[PDB]
């Protein structure tokens, strides 16, 4: 499954706030992936999300695939609201 976002964090996404959402994503079976603007990275990767110099205003989809998706999807989204990053 996938649900989109928009990031509202100031500093966008440096290597922070994407160690946050690889540490919940690792917790998940499902292969869990992160879109920005037609380039595809693994979500349990801090390198591949660094690369991608989300910043502010961006919108960005997340999906996952597996036996936990849907709760894995959930927990991203908590993580993201939470943390004032995306939503």
């Amino acid at each position: 499954a996938q649900k989109t976002f928009k990031v509202t964090a100031d500093s966008g996404i440096h290597a922070r706030p994407a160690t946050v959402l690889v540490q919940t994503a690792s917790k998940y079976d499902a292969d869990v992936n992160l879109e920005y603007n037609g380039k595809t990275v693994n979500l349990k990767s801090i390198m591949g999300v660094v690369s991608l110099g989300i910043a502010k205003g961006a919108e960005i989809t997340i999906s996952a695939s597996g036996a936990d998706e849907n709760d894995a999807l959930n927990a991203l989204e908590e993580t993201m609201k939470c943390e004032g990053l995306g939503e």
